[PDB]
């Protein structure tokens, strides 16, 4: 069978936390007053919720209301419990309230409002300094949730809110987040295609926080190289091929061999043989201002097939890539 894997950090966080911390199914939602919030405008719709700008009329503060679509009590309470567990952590979106929506017959999560800069505008305008700064801010959030026994499992630009005016960043949409329990097999149908780690694409279920670092590397690659998304697979199979055309097939085989994973035989006539490439080949005159030796080495250390070999969030924050970023 497949060789087991454990996280190299924060392995036992949920073991030594009380059961109530990770046993989200037993969590008792403390409900607020649904009439406290008047919806102002629909901000977006996902697979699992609709998101509204709202005013909390009790404090006259803008908030954001995420009305969940119907899905099972555990997945709702999973997100709720995780948000409550992480509340107050660096750059974690703050769950302010939970109300019962009377129309959807579902929970509505109330969050702090982040005046988020247009995502298109941000990718087009972020400087080298800004990318490092915000990467560091994301790493704070990721190290925090990882240190709290939680993997986000959906790290992607759309889940990173940035109020660029205040240089404020929030990691949002914890609806896919899970508690990391050593030895637990997880759903590999997480993350958006372009940010799925190799572990997901080869159906290796015993993954951990390091999944988020792959996704984070995909974001970093897309930013410094100005290629959105960086690994642009047409489906989950082509996604792995796109990755193998950069990281090479020999290390992909090393990876699946280490974990006694077998590729889907459908890869046999689409995968091919690929050398590992040097990151410099993605540098060109339109992205070179965003590229440095530090950027490439940092990216190189995030985008490993082997989830056990990627930088942890904490190690990532040690990287010389961030030496230039002003520390508060
Ligand atoms: N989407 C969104 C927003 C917040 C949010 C918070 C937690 C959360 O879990 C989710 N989620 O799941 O999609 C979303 C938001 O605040 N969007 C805005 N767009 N313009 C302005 Br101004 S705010």
């Amino acid at each position: 069978g497949p060789v087991p894997s454990r996280a190299r950090v924060y392995t036992d966080v949920n073991t030594h936390r009380p059961r109530e911390y990770w046993d989200y199914e037993s969590h008792v939602v403390e409900w607020g007053n649904q009439d406290d919030y008047q919806l102002v405008r629909k901000l977006g719709r996902g697979k699992y919720s609709e998101v509204f700008e709202a005013i909390n009329i009790t404090n006259n503060e803008k908030v954001v209301v995420k009305i969940l679509k119907p899905v099972k009590k555990k997945k709702i309470k999973r997100e709720i419990k995780i948000l409550e567990n992480l509340r107050g952590g660096p750059n974690i979106i703050t769950l302010a309230d939970i109300v019962k929506d009377p129309v959807s017959r579902t929970p509505a999560l109330v969050f702090e409002h982040v005046n988020n800069t247009d995502f298109k505008q941000l990718y087009q305008t972020l400087t080298d300094y800004d990318i490092r700064f915000y990467m560091y801010e994301i790493l704070k959030a990721l190290d925090y949730c990882h240190s709290m026994g939680i993997m986000h499992r959906d790290v992607k630009p759309h889940n990173v809110m940035i109020d660029h005016e205040h240089r404020k960043l929030r990691l949002i949409d914890w609806g896919l987040a899970e508690f990391y329990h050593p030895g637990q097999e997880y759903n590999v149908r997480v993350a958006s295609r372009y940010f799925k780690g190799p572990e997901l694409l080869v159906d290796y279920q015993m993954y951990d926080y390091s999944l988020d670092m792959w996704s984070l590397g995909c974001m970093l690659a897309s930013m410094i190289f100005r290629k959105e998304p960086f690994f642009h697979g047409h489906d989950n199979y082509d996604q792995l091929v796109r990755i193998a055309k950069v990281l090479g097939t020999e290390d992909l085989y090393d990876y699946i061999d280490k974990y006694n994973i077998e590729l889907d035989p459908r890869f046999n006539d689409i995968l091919g043989r690929h050398s590992r490439k040097r990151w410099e080949r993605f540098v060109h005159s339109e992205n070179q201002h965003l590229v440095s030796p530090e950027a490439l080495d940092f990216l190189d250390k995030l985008l490993r097939y082997d989830h056990q070999s990627r930088l942890t969030a904490r190690e990532a924050m040690e990287h010389p890539y961030f030496y230039t970023v002003v520390k508060d």
